[PDB]
This record gives structure tokens, sequence and C-alpha cells, in this order.
């Protein structure tokens, strides 16, 4: 299986920063949902859940097909809640017609965390819509209620070592659970929309407290009212995972560089790029441009 990367035809960088621009000015707008969050968070996710459904042993899954789209994918139960995404996106889409689903589905994350103040992402174009056919099964996202080993296990499989790994949790800092997605409720509320280093120092210096929800799953709970699920609490437990959190709780500039990396290469699994590819764009933030 190879996924070529094939450059939407005619367009350049100025055509995406566009599609950009009006990702950024639309969450800028609808600043409401989900009790004045924004969608930045849930775009995050979004971008992550359509790439992390890639298997590095036969080249399945990935954001290259933007096979989200289809059915099976969509009602996918570990993707509950993401079709709120799904929605803010379509017009704009109908607006840019021209862009194949991945690359949509991708520059949606890259837009929300750079406008949510996170560091900046380059990003390559020319993912390619594929059939129906080729949407991989459910089941290849990870479940929260396990532990470190499990999670240094599942993200072998896209490649990501421990460092990898801990840098791109730290997106944890974003948003919230909600018990109807996930049977996991919190924080209590808060909720955070700004990209920091937070996550690593919640995990550092709260006092967490291990209890059952009302759906009956355990979670780690604050007294400030965080939440931490049982896969993040886990990166403290692990002896490697927690000097390298512990860099991050220190030094905000290491995750970012750290993060950035990891989040393009997440994005960019299973693609093949061309030599004669453009190289990756940095987009400008509407803050950048005056906008
Ligand atoms: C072991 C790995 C992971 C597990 C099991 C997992 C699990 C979860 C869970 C259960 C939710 C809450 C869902 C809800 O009820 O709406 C969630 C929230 C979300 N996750 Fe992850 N996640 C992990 C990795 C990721 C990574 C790698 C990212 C992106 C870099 C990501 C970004 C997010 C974001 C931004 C939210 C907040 C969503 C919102 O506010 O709607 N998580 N994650
Ligand atoms: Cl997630």
């Amino acid at each position: 299986l190879v996924h070529v990367a094939s450059v939407e035809k005619g367009r350049s960088y100025e055509d995406f920063q566009k599609v950009y621009n009006a990702i950024a000015l639309k969450l800028r707008e609808d600043d409401e949902y989900d009790n004045y969050i924004g969608y930045g968070p849930v775009l995050v996710r979004l971008a992550w859940h359509i790439s992390g459904t890639w298997d590095k042993h036969d080249n399945t899954g990935g954001s290259y097909g933007g096979t989200y789209r289809f059915k099976k994918e969509f009602n996918d139960p570990s993707n509950a809640g993401l079709q709120n995404g799904f929605k803010f996106l379509e017009p704009i889409h109908k607006e840019f017609p021209w862009i194949s689903s991945g690359d949509l589905f991708s520059l949606g994350g890259v837009t929300a965390v750079q406008e949510m103040q996170g560091p900046k992402i380059p990003w390559r174009c020319g993912r390619v819509d594929t059939p129906e056919d080729t949407t991989p099964d459910n089941g290849r996202l990870p479940d929260a209620d396990k532990d470190a080993g499990y999670v240094r296990t599942f993200f072998q499989r896209l490649n990501m070592n421990d460092r990898e790994v801990v840098a791109l949790m730290g997106a944890h800092a974003l948003g919230k659970t909600h018990l109807k997605n996930s049977g996991y409720e919190g924080p209590y509320g808060a909720a955070n929309n700004v990209f920091t280093n937070e996550f690593y120092l919640n995990l550092l210096n709260e006092d967490w407290k291990l209890e059952k929800n009302d759906a009956n799953n355990e979670q780690w709970d604050s007294k400030s009212g965080y939440m931490m699920l049982p896969t993040d609490y886990s990166l403290i437990q692990d002896p490697k995972y927690l000097s390298i959190v512990k860099e991050y709780a220190n030094d905000q500039d290491k995750f970012f560089k750290d993060f950035s990396k990891a989040f393009e290469k997440l994005l960019e699994d299973g693609i093949t790029f061309p030599k004669d590819a453009p190289s990756p764009f940095i987009f400008k933030t509407l803050e950048e441009q005056g906008l």
C-alpha cells in the first residue's frame, strides 16, 4: 500500500492560507460551543482521530483517504462527539470544495492549535480521498482505562517513541470529557482553550484521588476540580514517561517544539511525498495577518 501525496490541482500556499483563515475566523466567531470553550479542542481531537487509525504494519488507515467521511468510521464509538467538528468544517468545505477531506480534517487541527496560541505546526497538502472500501474497521483507537504498557505498546503501532507519546499527550490540557461521549466526566469546568504545558504541571502538582464516575469508570479527580484518565495518570506511574513529563512541566518551549514535530508526524503517517512535492507550509495566524 503506497499513498502518494498529490497536490490539489493548481493550488498553492496562498490557496491553503485561505482555508486556514476561514477556519480561524469561524473559530473566533462560534465561541459559544461547549459552554464557551469553542471548537478548538474538538478539532484537535478530530485531527488526531482520523490519523490514529494508521497501522504501520500494512499502511492501512491514517489521514490520507479522509475515510472519516464514511459511515463505518464516522459511527465509530471511539469517535463519539467528533460529529460536532465535522459539522463545523462542513460549510468550510462547501466554500473550498477543491480541498480533499483528509487535507481539511488535518488542517483544522493545525489551525486549532495555532489559533489557541500553540506552536506553529508545519503542514503538507496532498491527501487524496479514497473509496469507502478503504475505511479501516472500528477498534483501532486507544482505550482510556489502561496503563503505561498499553500506551507504550499502542503508540508503537504509529511509530511513536516515549518522547512523542508524552509530547502528544500534552493536548490533554485542552477541552474536556463528556459523559455521553466516552463515559468520563470533567473537568469541573473551567476547561481551558489556550495551548500551554498545563497538563504536565497539573499532573505533577495536584492531589489526585481515584474515583469511579457515574458511568462506572475510574478516573483521577483533583480537589481543584481537574481530572485525568487512567492512561493520562499512567504517565507519572512510568519512570521513563515521568521524567519527560517533568521536563515539559519545566520548559514550555521544549514542549512546544516536541509537540509540533510529533503532531506533524502523526498527521503525515503513511503518506509518501514525492521529491518534487512543495515543502511544508507554515501558516500565518489571523493575528499575524492583522485579521
Ligand atoms: C491513550 C491516548 C488517548 C486516549 C485514550 C484519549 C482519550 C480521550 C478521551 C476519552 C477524551 C474525551 C472524550 C469526550 O467525552 O468528549 C479525549 C479528549 C480529547 N482528547 Fe484524547 N486521548 C488520548 C490521546 C489524545 C491525543 C494524542 C490527543 C491529540 C494530540 C488528544 C486530544 C484530545 C482532546 C483535545 C480532547 C478534548 C476534546 C473535547 O474537549 O471535546 N487525546 N481524549
Ligand atoms: Cl482523544
